[PDB]
């Protein structure tokens, strides 16, 4: 049970329940990722919900689009923003997994995730200030 391990599921059980799905399978870094995922998700809206319901979740497909996605979205490299986009879409995932009848999809999607963070992601995170500087910019 890692710390990013803690952080996806917080905020994929935030996201699952805000969309109406009761449960399940620091708290200042958790509460402003959930913000910030909020924040990201009402900006884009419309293309948000066309990017995820355009992909057409399948349990066999659902790993390419998500890998997909997050190679584009990481192209010119890591920033706050777009980890917060990367944390937002494989929320969207779940809650698209979980509105299909695929909920086999979401504890793969937050392996997918804490994965693709311990990864890709951790070295820049500590680089830039560590979580507790996202707080501060984004919280
Ligand atoms: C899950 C959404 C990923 C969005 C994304 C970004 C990105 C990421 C972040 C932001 C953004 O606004 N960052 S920010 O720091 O300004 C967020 C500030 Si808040 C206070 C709202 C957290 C915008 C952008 C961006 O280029 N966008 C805005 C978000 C969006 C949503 C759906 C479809 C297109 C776009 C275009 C990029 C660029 O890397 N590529 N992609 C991308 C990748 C694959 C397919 C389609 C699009």
């Amino acid at each position: 049970s890692q710390s990013n391990r803690e952080l996806v599921v917080d905020f994929l059980s935030y996201k699952l329940s805000q969309k109406g799905y009761s449960w399940s399978q620091s708290e200042a870094v958790k509460q402003a990722l959930r913000e910030a995922g909020d924040e990201f998700e009402l900006r884009y809206r419309r293309a948000f919900s066309d990017l995820t319901s355009q992909l057409h979740i399948t349990p066999g497909t659902a790993y390419q689009s998500f890998e997909q996605v997050v190679n584009e979205l990481f192209r010119d490299g890591v920033n706050w923003g777009r980890i917060v986009a990367f944390f937002s879409f494989g929320g969207a995932l779940c809650v698209e997994s979980v509105d299909k009848e695929m909920q086999v999809l979401v504890s793969r999607i937050a392996a997918w995730m804490a994965t693709y963070l311990n990864d890709h992601l951790e070295p820049w995170i500590q680089e830039n200030g560590g979580w507790d500087t996202f707080v501060e910019l984004y919280g």
